């Protein structure tokens, strides 16, 4: 009737991307489980997958705020270039502050939609470093 | 086999929100059509709905960049508060620069998902003025 970390992890495990080992599930058992996806073909990029009532959040880390030469100019450029990355947008997090790439989809989206979002966010993260490299230090 | 402005406008027209007059379709005929949704219950807030290959874009205007007291501080706050608005994120556009609220969903999403995104984005726009008012001039 709606996704939870456990049910979503099971569904994802049965897809080709995971059955083939190109990605793997890391479900953290606890009070309420936390789902992580490791994109093996993106250098083991970990992706956080969390249902949250009004949306399913899919998030990955970009680079620390310290790696940005001009945070002021980069912030404005981020808001001007939403078009650059389909289905996901860049954010700022706290622990040192880090730039993230998050996607959001309906709490009742299909498995294919959730899968597509994860795959797209991973590709977007690599694309961010490729299209924003000029703003980085080294 | 995938949404276009015309087919999406037809589907939306048959939903309760539009059959009741609480929202209405404004499809601009031309070379390739452009779809707009007027949220009558949000002060006739116009919403742009456009399919674009890798995503369906849903966008509305927030306020001109001139209405923001400290664009530098507001930009950083926007990136820190993604959680504030589910399913949509804030951006910057050009004609004078204006702050926008855009949502993105799969090119094959269900009508209910597209409808939910539009409704949520409208509510988010009102919420943005309510939660960010301190950053505005008057």
């Amino acid at each position: 009737r709606v996704w939870n970390a456990r049910s979503l992890a099971e569904a994802l495990s049965g897809t080709e991307l995971f059955s083939s080992g190109e990605a793997q599930i890391e479900l953290i058992e606890g009070a309420e489980a936390s789902l992580y996806v490791i994109m093996r073909e993106y250098g083991d990029l970990p992706v956080f997958v969390a249902p949250q009532g009004e949306q399913i959040i899919v998030e990955a880390l970009l680079w620390p705020e310290s790696d940005v030469t001009d945070a002021t100019a980069f912030n404005e450029e981020v808001l001007l270039s939403r078009q650059l990355f389909p289905l996901s947008s860049i954010g700022l997090l706290n622990l040192e502050r880090c730039y993230s790439m998050f996607g959001a989809l309906s709490t009742t989206s299909s498995l294919a939609s959730v899968l597509h979002e994860i795959e797209t966010l991973a590709g977007n993260v690599i694309r961010a470093t490729e299209v924003y490299a000029g703003y980085l230090k080294a």
